Order: structure tokens, then C-alpha cells, then sequence
């Protein structure tokens, strides 16, 4: 059970930090409101660690209706599929570390891969519609696997047992303006259990 903590995923902002029954910030208000308007329940955001399936993820499974929720098991659509102006954090291309928090279900021992996709370079973020696969690159920009549970087998993937985190280092493609990263944490074939996390990032406008 997990989600991306850094950079903060939709589940980190709206889930780990802000809860709809007692928010301390306005940043998730639209996501919370639009989900209630669509018949979603406030209590669903308490399952921010549970965007889950039991299969090989987007490298294999091409037919999902939804991106961030991946037509998963806890709810479909997920809270995280809701069209909204989601909270966005400033981000840079090149070598970046992504931090999965797996504290609520620290399945280190049969972790197999961490996969990351980004929106196409010409993507135009639309807060009124759901993400579609046409918004995303066909292939992942970062796909790091280990012999299951053996983190010494990939120098890009680190287990932090003290924080119950997995740290993955990725080469983030050059981007400008507002983008989305779609990420997966997959366990091996014993379960094929896989967790999904979207990150809203703003690359700004900078060129040498
Ligand atoms: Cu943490
Ligand atoms: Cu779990
Ligand atoms: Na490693």
C-alpha cells in the first residue's frame, strides 16, 4: 500500500495531508468538491494508499478507461481520476529522486519494479476533463526493476527501512509548463499487486 510522497502526488496532497472532512488548506477543495458532485464519498480519500490492481500495469494492460485510478479495485473511478485544478509543484527535468511511501503496507520483500510515464511534450492540461492515454507517452521514461526484494540488484532503487520508503532515481524528460507523471509500484508474480500514483508538476518556462 503506497503512493508517491516526493514530489507530492495527488494522494500526498489530498489524502496524506488534506482530508475533505477537516481541511487546513484550500488546495484540494476543487478535487474534493468535484468528487462529491460526481457521487463520490468523502471517506474514500482515507484510502489514498489503496489505488491498486493485481496485474503487470500499463506496459501490458492497455485498455483502462482511467489513468490515475487505473480502473483499480478500491473504487472506479478513483478520487484521483476527478477532473480538477489539482495542487501543482514546481519541478525540474534531468536526474530526480521519486519517493514512494509504503508505510501503510511495506511490501519490500517482493517489490519488483517502479515504472514512470509522463505526459507528451505538447500536452495542454485541461482541469474539466479526465486524463486519457493519448495525453501520455506510449513508453515509460523510467522503468527500474530489482530481483524481487533484493535492492542491491539496481543502483537506481533504494529501500529506506527506517521511513518505509522506496527511493527511485530517474532521468526526467525535458518539459515546459504543466505536466502529469503517472507511476506504478509493482510487486512480483506471487501477487502481481501494483499501486498507482499521479504527480501534478509545473516545469515552468526556462531555456538556456
Ligand atoms: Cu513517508
Ligand atoms: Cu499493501
Ligand atoms: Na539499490
Amino acid at each position: 500500500h503506497g503512493y508517491i510522497e516526493s514530489p507530492p502526488s495527488r494522494q500526498q496532497h489530498c489524502g496524506a495531508e488534506q482530508k475533505p472532512d477537516n481541511p487546513s488548506s484550500a488546495k484540494c477543495d476543487e478535487a474534493f468538491a468535484n468528487y462529491r458532485a460526481a457521487g463520490g464519498q468523502n471517506s474514500h480519500w482515507y484510502n489514498f494508499m489503496s489505488v491498486v490492481a493485481h496485474h503487470e500495469g500499463r506496459k501490458v494492460v492497455k485498455g483502462t478507461e482511467h489513468v490515475c485510478g487505473f480502473d483499480g479495485e478500491t473504487w472506479n473511478p478513483a478520487p484521483y481520476d476527478t477532473p480538477a485544478n489539482w495542487p501543482v509543484t514546481s519541478f525540474n527535468s534531468g536526474q530526480q529522486t521519486f519517493v514512494w511511501d509504503i508505510s501503510y503496507g511495506p511490501h519490500f520483500s517482493d517489490t519488483e519494479e517502479l515504472v514512470f510515464y509522463i505526459t507528451k511534450p505538447g500536452f495542454s492540461f485541461d482541469p474539466t476533463r479526465e486524463l486519457t492515454w493519448a495525453d501520455f507517452e506510449d513508453q515509460p521514461f523510467c522503468d527500474e526493476s530489482i530481483v524481487p526484494g533484493d535492492f542491491s540488484t539496481n543502483s537506481a532503487v533504494e529501500a529506506d527501512m527506517a521511513n518505509s520508503h522506496i527511493n527511485v532515481t530517474c532521468n526526467v524528460p525535458s518539459r515546459s509548463g504543466r505536466h502529469v507523471i503517472f507511476a506504478e509500484w509493482g510487486r512480483n508474480e506471487h501477487t502481481y499487486e501494483r499501486f498507482f500514483s499521479c504527480v501534478d508538476v509545473d516545469f515552468g518556462w526556462s531555456h538556456p
